């Protein structure tokens, strides 16, 4: 009724307000000081190509990444009880993530769509294909072959930017039942390096996959 | 020349009266919404059993209804719909679960919007995704499917139906390199472990052969 | 002498602030638009996709009030060329490619004080095309139709000036020779609707190049 | 020192000021525009005779000439010329009139404005365009050609001019699958039976053959 | 407690609005870009094309006068991250490509407070190159030269710390060993023309593994 209509008037001013109060009435980056934790984790969906050729392996996976700001707080009670929102993920800071033997540039296969909740964290899950430097020698084999390649942060080292992982199980419950390629396992695992260059630690989450051809 | 003049006029006035003033923000729990889509396959293009990967081109039609777009035409000219860039307004983040690449978008980028504040978006797309044409040199055939949902909203935020669940298949191409043996969509609702809310999508299903 | 030079830039300068500080056509006010074909290459024909790729020369052509000035007020300028992105343009879209078009030549269009409009999109299109027979006298034909996307008969209509696609810059060397070009205005009604639908269908027979 | 440097920045900040944001719509038949080109070949990275289809590499110098653009030196402490974003000036729409793919561009967008006026702006491209190789792996080798011009203006607005009809060679890659026996870069006053005006174009004769 | 964390985001925040409120290197303000590769693979060598695809990282190194900054007025912030298009960048290319170049990390540079920014470009590059020998214990050798495209020497000099291509991350196994790269600063001089030109001369030499 006209209540109703009203309800819902009210709670889109309510998320207007919101965004106004949190975007342009108001991050620039982890700092020293203030270091942030990405907490990343792979659902493979399918390794499309392996290119003996070349060298070059393609995945295509959803890639979650979730981080929390308190810039990005709010009580509900203050906005009509929104607890989070969607929004552009060209409206907020999000960190830059990068596997770092890529052999062509990602293509993202998703909407560039975050969300905020109201406790500062955020949540962003990109679909991606890769193509990836891999020796797929021994994928007509029981044990298949073995790629791995590396994600991080490209110019945050281990003092603004630290990593982790829930579990180091790649989540293969999407993986492509009828793809060319099987997976024989496929993990995740966190690493800290130090470079005799550099005093600072990096630090990376190392996907490393096992697979032969079905 | 001066009644075209008010009618331009009248039109000019309505989209700033809706766009350059007024706010809709996407929809939330408190407001769902519920896109309409349905397909018009065209052609198969390409089926690539080095990869298990198959090319489409479809029409991907898409509705809903906001009450943020609607007028009186009686305070417009009589207008009762307009054509905008679908940069205008908000759009649903229809997905397709199992790409293998970026869609191509063959259409221009543009909406019909009617005064019940119901709009019309009908992109064309060539789409790569998972499948295994294993069969299509058969009179079986292979089946394949990809489903299409919201990316970022669960079925609290966002709701899909299809108006018939089979395919438009009027203009699907007659010399395609495969036929069609049939082709329907379908809403489907998931629950997952992680997740309280329902998880809704439509799931295109193609069986098909060399012709 | 070089003077008039600068005031001639300033009148020019001055005619687009003018015109530039339309919501496109209705049912009120309609707009035909003029379409032809320069056919320059048949550069590949897939058969194992069934995909052809050609280059042409699209000319476009419309005519609007809101574009025309009195050239005695702009120190005699009868037209100006400009960015395409300056004015609207129709949305005249291949309804059979298979991949997007690829743009050859820079998006510039020529307006001229009566309020006409000419602008001749260089392009590569991809469309769906059984090339079977092209090694053969009689050759292969095919055929894609052009029109909006998104507006009716009733707010878009289309004219050719002839049926004769101009094959006067067709490369002499393509791999494949030109049989026949042609270009035909079709008006399609759709069961649904009373409203016409315009397309022009591009019908090209051809054979690969040597009784 | 330091501050002589200070100056040197504000001085340059400026002028592209004075020159960019408190001061051109292209030129007219009243002001019409020479721009000089030229052509340096680096390589012929492909020839496809499955689509009569060459692909080439090579930088395309281009100069001219404008009023708008001149300063005296002494009012900006000396400076005779700057580099700047292509995008900050106008350039001119010099476009391949028979290419089949858009033209890939392999160097920063960046020209140089001289105090007179002048500017150079000299892109890398790599082009496919059309070209029947029949012959490149002979003696005699094969031989294609490219026109290069204005897309929308005619001689009336833009002429052009080459400073000599010999493509420069001195930076041939010396490796190359093919070998050049010949290149030519001749203005030609080109008239097309679309339009009563004529467009000049420089025309770029290749001959070459397998190394 | 979050207050200091408060402080050192206005401390950046306001760092970054008083630094970026420059036209370029000149004659008169000349810089020095440092460039220096890390050869990731040879991806693939086309002997049909003659046509070589590599991936690297791209260090470049320069410093302005108009990014420094003390720390200890800036709650003692040392560097900072920020996108590659909120500050001047070298346009460096490469001479001989024969595809643009493909960007395979974030276009985001960091600022020290002395005036020096690191840009890193990690790309796939496709270039002139004959693969002729590749499967012979001699290999093949090619070379590309990566240089400013419109500033001469004496607006933009270049250099490399060492003249050792980094191979520390050179992909094990790559279809293609490295039995030498080099990059190598070349000065050169025309007779019609005053001014030097500078560029970096990668050469490597490779071949099947
Ligand atoms: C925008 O669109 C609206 C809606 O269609 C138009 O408004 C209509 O205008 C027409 C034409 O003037 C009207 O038609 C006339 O209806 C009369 C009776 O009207 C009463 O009853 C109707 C229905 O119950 C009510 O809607 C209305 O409010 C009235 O209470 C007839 O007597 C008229 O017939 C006579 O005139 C015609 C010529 O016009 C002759 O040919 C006949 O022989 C006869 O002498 C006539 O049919 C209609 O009532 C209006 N509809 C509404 C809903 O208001 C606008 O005209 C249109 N344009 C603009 C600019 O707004
Ligand atoms: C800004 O670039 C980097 O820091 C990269 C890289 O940096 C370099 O390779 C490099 C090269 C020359 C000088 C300094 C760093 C190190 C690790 C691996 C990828 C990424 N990274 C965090
Ligand atoms: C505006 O486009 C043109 O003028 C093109 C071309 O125009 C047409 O082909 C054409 C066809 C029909 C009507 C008008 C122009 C003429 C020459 C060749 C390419 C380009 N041009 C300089
Ligand atoms: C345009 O030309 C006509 C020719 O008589 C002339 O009368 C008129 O003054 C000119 N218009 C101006 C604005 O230069």
């Amino acid at each position: 009724d006209y209540k109703d209509d009203d309800d819902k008037l009210h709670s889109q001013a309510n998320l207007m307000r919101l965004k106004s109060d949190l975007f342009n009435r108001s991050y620039p980056g982890p700092t020293k000081d203030d270091p942030l934790t990405v907490t990343l984790g792979f659902t493979l969906q399918d390794i499309v190509k392996a290119d003996s050729s070349t060298n070059e392996v393609d995945l295509v996976y959803y890639e979650q990444q979730r981080w929390k700001l308190n810039s990005l707080m709010w009580d509900p009670n203050e906005y009509g009880n929104i607890t989070d929102f969607r929004t552009s993920a060209a409206d907020i800071w999000t960190p830059d993530i990068t596997a770092y033997s890529s052999t062509r540039p990602v293509q993202v296969l998703s909407p560039q769509i975050a969300v905020v909740t109201h406790d500062g964290s955020v949540m962003f899950i990109p679909a991606q294909r890769l193509s990836f430097m891999c020796d797929p020698t021994g994928v007509d084999s029981e044990e298949g072959a073995t790629c791995a390649v590396k994600f991080g942060s490209w110019v945050y080292s281990g003092f603004e930017i630290d990593l982790k992982t829930d579990t180091d199980q790649v989540d293969l419950s999407s993986y492509y039942a009828s793809s060319k390629y099987e997976i024989l396992s496929a993990t995740q695992t966190r690493q800290v390096q130090h470079y005799s260059c550099c005093p600072e630690p990096y630090i990376d989450v190392n996907l490393v996959v096992k697979f032969r051809e079905r």
